[PDB]
């Protein structure tokens, strides 16, 4: 079918710890919406972690995105995985969202990705947070329950978002879940578990405010995944992040390649759905002509031709996790290579320090150069992680370009 704009459109997503329950409320999402939408396409837990290497790893491993509405807003929700072995993958899906709503489990409280999701996300620039408190049907101690929500509102105020004023749900995405299974139509009012999924509804309505979007500045959309689809050919995804995109434009490839590809927009869809017109803050699949699947890849961007020349060379404002952050124990060097991860790209760079400074120690505040392995879309006020040996070390910004 024909994608029909009616109302606005916002990408939200799910950030947390392994096992805390993302993908279980995800699934509950789709069908609480649903029994009120008719246009709702309902999504089971197994639709969702529906890979080999996820039934065969028990986690979830790449992004999943799904579709919901309530009365007031059209979602885009991607779903992203908590095992500390995938962090790039919650990176690439964190650069997506609008707002995020963080899942804890009340019986576990605030763990190592808790908190490392947090800060990711920001650096990637998600600028509003909805905590959902879940697996409280474990949980009969009233005080732990406000135990955990002072613990995460703590943390969400070491990393500079409002933890004292953002909307935390205490709910089950189970109970809700296995209720939407015995009773489809099931509609506010009518069950405990599904009025909680209600609530953490209404306050991502209301709470997360729909984005200012720019649809007149050149068409510039990060590549998030790359496929085929037989018959038809190669299709690259991702937000657009600013400007529009029609059938028939061309588009230039830029970034991870010596060389800039161009080629022509064959194709656009959002979720599955046609459009005439891909406009910022649209999450679509768009179909490029005369290129494989081995020609695209995730990290580069399409952009308007000729309006974005790729970078390699640059100089940072960063801080330093401290080993109390989940960072580094001792310092580095110049000549340290760690991973640079800028909206869906993640690349190798070395960094350079200047002359009279020969160490940078965990805690630390410096600025330096970095050069990059490889040419990459950056643009000054740009945030960045720095990840290294598995974990996160770094977190900066772009303040000039060298090259
Ligand atoms: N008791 C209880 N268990 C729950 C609840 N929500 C999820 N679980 C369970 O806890 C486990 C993890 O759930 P899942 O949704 O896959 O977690 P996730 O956060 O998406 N994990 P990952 O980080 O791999 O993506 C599953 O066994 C699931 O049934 C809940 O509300 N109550
Ligand atoms: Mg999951």
């Amino acid at each position: 079918g024909e994608f029909i704009r009616t109302k606005p459109h916002v990408n939200v997503g799910t950030i947390g710890h392994v096992d805390h329950g993302k993908t279980t409320l995800t699934a509950a999402l789709t069908f609480v919406t649903a029994a009120e939408n008719p246009n709702v396409e309902v999504k089971d837990y197994g639709d969702i972690d529906k890979a080999p290497e996820e039934r065969a790893r028990g986690i979830t491993i790449n992004t999943a995105h799904v579709e919901y509405e309530t009365a007031k807003r059209h979602y885009s929700h991607v779903d992203c995985p908590g095992h500390a072995d995938y962090i790039k993958n919650m990176i690439t899906g964190a650069a997506q969202m609008d707002g995020a709503i963080l899942v804890v489990s009340a019986a576990d409280g605030p763990m190592p990705q808790t908190r490392e999701h947090i800060l990711l996300a920001r650096q990637v620039g998600v600028p509003y947070i909805v905590v959902f408190m879940n697996k409280v049907d474990m949980v009969d101690d009233p005080e732990l329950l406000d135990l955990v929500e002072m613990e995460v509102r703590d943390l969400l105020n070491q990393y500079e978002f409002p933890g004292d004023e953002v909307p935390v749900i205490r709910g089950s995405a189970l109970l809700a879940l296995e209720q939407m299974h015995r009773n489809p139509k099931t509609r506010r009012g009518e069950n405990e578990w599904v009025d909680k999924i209600w609530e953490l509804l209404d306050a991502i309505d209301e709470y997360i405010p729909t984005p200012v979007r720019d649809v007149d500045k050149p068409f510039l959309m990060p590549v998030e995944d790359v496929f085929t689809i037989t018959g038809r050919g190669t299709v690259a995804t991702g937000r657009i992040e600013r400007g529009k995109v029609k059938v028939g434009d061309e588009v230039e490839i830029v970034g991870l390649a010596p060389e800039t590809r161009k080629t022509v927009v064959t194709g656009v869809e959002m979720h599955r759905k046609t459009l005439q017109e891909g406009i910022a803050g649209d999450n679509v699949g768009v179909l490029l002509r005369g290129v494989s699947r081995e020609e695209v890849e995730r990290g580069q961007v399409l952009a308007k031709p000729g309006s974005i020349t790729p970078h390699t060379k640059f100089e940072a404002s960063v801080y330093v996790l401290k080993k109390e952050e989940g960072g580094r124990h001792t310092g580095f060097f110049s000549g340290y290579r760690p991973q640079f991860y800028f909206r869906t790209t993640d690349v190798t760079g070395v960094v350079q320090l200047p002359p009279g400074v020969e160490m940078v120690m965990p805690g630390d505040n410096v600025t330096f150069t970095v050069e990059l392995i490889k040419p990459v879309a950056l643009e000054e006020g740009l945030r960045f992680a720095i990840r290294e040996g598995g974990r996160t070390v770094g977190a900066g910004v772009v303040t000039k370009i060298l090259e």
